[PDB]
RNA sequence: GUCAAGCCGAGGAGA
RNA sequence: UCUCCUCGGCUUGAC
């Protein structure tokens, strides 16, 4: 039933007998198509020979699991074997190394394999090795660099196939290895100045796969020239002539609170640098006590981060997010004044007497659709116009940096009537990251929103950084850049989603930003890797083969030597030579005794002392924890009935009993001092 | 079928 | 060395 076409055949040809190379062409090439019939000849093969054989598909993402699963290779293959998907969120019942035997065609999330392997080499939980397969396929190589996901597996790979090499001059007896087979569509340069240190990364790609071709297409061309086309670029730009009564309202507050700090930025206000600034003038403050500079430190950041948006998004976004921030810190203000305790501030209280008094004000100079936003009003053009054009024709993508962003504009574009009267139904796409303001989305939300849109149910789908790579729609034609820029990989990924015909690209820029620069930037380094592939593949073999022994090497020792520098490195097991402070306040509250560890990853302390301290604040299990000066601490913990308060060490400030170079670590694996695990005999009657 | 929390590794960007 | 963002994985718990 599986149909080919002729670049198809002629791109796949070497990897039929042997031959462990890489593929790259251009975006919705049958690049799926072409492996799972390398993956029938391959187990044909196999087979035909009496042999065992099995595969192993390898993905970094965690839907083109079940992404191709449903659609590529189970509809095709069901019949002559077994297949499965796995991925972070599917069940299992069984591990992963039994399935190795059973389901002989699996499909993973990356991780998986490397967990496996460490456990076979660590302990005795089973695990599995590489001689327990027969072909290794990968999508998107080009992650394949300095200490990502691949590159462990394809390290162990060479070491292995070093010793083979090395036994074939000493020995008759050798493993055999695995085929690899490797796809991608651009292999990318990894932040190369000229065609040569390109060529050099190129080299250091196949490498670490084990390649002996690249074979892109070039006979069989007009075959995808009348099949494939390109969109048309398109730049949109737009410059700011507003914002003097609320962003320069908001930089008198800032200069108000700096000339009750005296601190000089010397530098711009609403940038990276001033955050920069205020991060290390905060640790400071912090490493030596003085409140007055830690807290407008902070809330200078918040100021910053309001900015910053505003860079992107309404003054009502903003004024919601301080609204949220300084709600927070007048509910911990009024939980401590509401616990036995009378008491008053002088710096808080100047500056919510600066906020709030203006907060009325401010939400005031929130609402004028006069100055919305350029970029908001140019792309409110740009999407009427096409989905105008197309006339129920259209499937939409955007993209962008944060989530925030993407909740925003659709809770927005759900808002205005222009967007609806056109029926241009919306939802946004995150990964399942638990951490933000943002209320998370779910793997099932996820697969939903894919089979809607696919579907069509959704015109737009507003996507972060998991939605680059993958996401085979069938044809969509809107495609678009709210305001990012990356690398050539993220841009020419993206720019090749529209499989249709009559296909289009978008940027959107503020004139403020070397934005279109790094725009012009990526498209000369497309234009390069092409080049540098051309030479590549014009090398001779024997020269070609010395350059990726030689890089092997490389990759090999480099690993060894970055290993040398983690054998211990930090190895002081001091258990409490410290104490931990309160950060905002310098406030002693734990020593490194009181302090024990539950599933060898949470710190905790379980003594009454730490007890009578602390205050709950309200949303109900998992509680908050804050200060009596208003500083956050932890989150409860219900472990075994255990009511044990964890904290994130991030919170606090350390102070040794030596000499007390105060610092900040910013997470416990840092440090180097160890504690215990806590016996549960304590706490007993 | 629902929800919460924390930990770790990695990439990209910027400085 | 720092920051931001992002991604993948791992445990605990509650409905
Ligand atoms: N033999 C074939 N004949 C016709 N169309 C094909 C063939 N193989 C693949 N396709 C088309 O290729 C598309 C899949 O592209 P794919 O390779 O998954 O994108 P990417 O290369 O970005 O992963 C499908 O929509 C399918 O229609
Ligand atoms: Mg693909
Ligand atoms: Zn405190």
């Amino acid at each position: 039933e599986l149909q080919l076409r002729p670049y198809q055949m002629e791109v796949a040809q070497p990897a039929l007998d042997g031959k462990n190379i890489i593929i790259c062409l251009p975006t919705g090439s049958g690049k799926t198509r072409v492996a799972v019939y390398i993956t029938k000849d391959h187990l044909d093969k196999k087979k035909q020979a009496s042999e065992s054989g099995k595969v192993i598909v390898l993905v970094n993402k965690v839907m083109l699991a079940e992404q191709l699963f449903r659609k590529e290779f189970n509809p095709y293959l069901k019949k002559w074997y077994r297949i499965i998907g796995l991925s972070g969120d599917t069940q299992l019942k069984i591990s992963f190394p039994e399935v190795v035997k059973s389901y002989d065609v699996i499909i993973s999330t990356a991780q998986i394999l490397e967990n496996s392997l460490l456990n076979l080499e660590s302990g005795d939980d089973d695990g599995v090795q590489l001689s327990d397969f027969s072909l290794i396929i990968i999508d998107e190589c080009h992650h394949t660099n300095k200490e990502a996901v691949y590159n462990n597996i394809m390290r162990r790979y060479l070491k292995q196939k070093l010793r083979n090499n090395d036994l074939k001059k000493q020995n008759k007896p050798a493993i055999p290895l695995p085929q690899i087979l490797g796809l991608t569509a651009s292999p990318g340069v990894g932040a190369a100045k000229k065609q040569s240190e390109a060529e050099k990364h190129i080299l250091n790609i196949c490498a670490n796969l084990d390649a002996f071709t690249i074979k892109t297409v070039k006979e069989n061309l007009g075959q995808l020239k009348h099949q494939i086309k390109e969109p048309c670029k398109k730049f949109v730009i737009a410059d700011d002539t507003r914002e003097n009564p609320f962003k320069e309202k908001l930089l008198e507050i800032m200069a108000s609170i700096q000339t009750y700090c005296q601190k000089s930025p010397m530098s711009d206000f609403g940038t990276q640098h001033y955050e920069q600034w205020a991060i290390q003038m905060e640790k400071k403050a912090a490493k030596d006590g003085n409140r007055k500079d830690r807290v407008c430190a902070e809330h200078l950041r918040k100021y910053n981060e309001a900015l910053q948006i505003n860079d992107t998004i309404r003054m009502i976004d903003a004024y919601s997010h301080l609204e949220t921030f300084y709600t927070d810190e007048k509910e911990k203000k009024f939980a401590v004044l509401n616990d036995k305790s009378l008491k008053l501030d002088e710096t808080d209280e100047f500056l919510m007497n600066l906020f709030f008094d203006n907060k009325k004000m401010l939400k005031k100079l929130a609402e004028n659709p006069k100055y919305e936003n350029e970029k908001l009003i140019k792309l409110r053009n740009t999407i009427l116009e096409q989905f105008t054009r197309s006339e129920e024709s259209s499937r939409g993508i955007i993209f962008t940096k944060t989530r925030q962003s993407t909740y925003a504009l659709s809770q927005w574009i759900m808002e205005n009537a222009k967007f609806a009267e056109v029926g241009v139904k919306a939802h946004h796409l995150i990964g399942a990251g638990h951490s933000s303001e943002v209320k998370p989305m779910t793997q099932t939300e996820q697969k939903e929103v894919i089979s809607k849109f696919r579907t069509g149910e959704i015109n737009l789908l507003i996507a972060t950084t998991v939605a680059e790579e993958g996401l085979d729609i069938k044809e969509c034609n809107i495609v678009i850049r709210y305001g990012l820029v990356t690398n050539e990989i993220a841009m020419v990924q993206a720019r090749g989603r529209a499989r249709a015909d009559e296909s289009t690209y978008v940027l959107v820029t503020s004139s403020g930003s070397g934005v279109t620069e790094r725009e012009i930037v990526n498209d000369f380094r497309e234009k390069m890797m092409y080049k540098a592939i051309n030479r590549v593949q014009n090398m001779k073999p024997e020269e070609y083969a010395h350059k990726i022994l030689e890089l092997q090497v490389q990759s090999i020792l480099e690993k060894k030597m970055k290993v040398k520098r983690s054998i211990a490195k930090q190895y002081n097991d001091n258990p409490s030579l410290i104490t931990l402070l309160c950060k905002n306040c310098s406030m002693l509250v734990c020593s490194g005794e009181n302090i024990h560890v539950i599933e060898k990853m949470h710190h905790v302390n379980m003594t009454p002392e730490f007890k009578g301290l602390y205050i709950v604040r309200e949303n109900q299990t998992n509680g908050e924890i804050i200060c009596k000066c208003g500083q956050a601490w932890g989150t409860m913990m219900v472990h075994k009935g255990l009511d044990l308060p964890c904290l994130k060490i991030r919170n606090f400030v350390v102070n040794f009993k030596n000499n007390s170079p105060k610092k900040q670590y910013k997470k416990w694996v840092e440090l180097p001092i160890r504690f215990p695990d806590l016996d549960y005999s304590e706490y007993c009657l």
